[PDB]
């Protein structure tokens, strides 16, 4: 079903992600984690404070599909144990911010073919595909594309639900 889902979704913020590649993706996938520079950063955890949940919805650049989906569980964090992610080029992850942890409510992909009619207000009006990594997404707009995701039914939203 959907109704756990649209309670968690309810009211919520959304931010667009757009991963270099899908090395990153895996691992904040396995490890429940995300990082970003400092400016989304900051943005991520001024939004925490300020929603019952914040979502991030994942792209990889030139993949044409989003990864899935994921609520933040804290703001971010320095001195965990350390992430190999990906750079391109030899680009230093110095320039990375803190950790978020993550609680993954969609490990499923979605092509953008499926999300054409929906576009976001905040990027002005155009489709939710398109934005910069950070780009925030209206409510509405959002909370419809998260339901677009095939079910992932390897998830039981029971505990983010306590997190709330
Ligand atoms: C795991 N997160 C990243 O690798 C990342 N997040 N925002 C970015 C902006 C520029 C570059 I180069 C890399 C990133």
């Amino acid at each position: 079903g959907t109704s756990k889902l649209k309670y968690v979704l309810q009211d919520a913020r959304f931010f667009l992600i757009k991963s270099n590649n899908h090395e990153n993706v895996s691992l904040a996938k396995a490890k429940g984690v995300w990082s970003t520079l400092p400016v989304n950063e900051k943005k991520l955890n001024l939004a925490f404070r300020s929603a019952r949940s914040v979502i991030l919805i994942f792209s990889v650049r030139e993949s044409g599909k989003f990864q899935g989906f994921a609520r933040l569980s804290s703001e971010s964090h320095h001195g965990g144990s350390p992430i190999h992610w990906v750079l391109p080029a030899g680009m230093s992850a110095k320039m990375l911010g803190g950790v978020f942890k993550i609680d993954w409510i969609c490990r499923r992909e979605l092509p953008f073919t499926k999300s054409a009619h929906l576009t976001n207000p905040w990027n002005e009006h155009k489709p939710v595909k398109i934005g910069r990594d950070g780009q925030e997404i209206e409510l509405e707009c959002g909370t419809q594309l998260c339901l677009l995701f095939p079910p992932d039914e390897s998830i039981d939203l029971y505990q983010v639900i306590h997190k709330m």
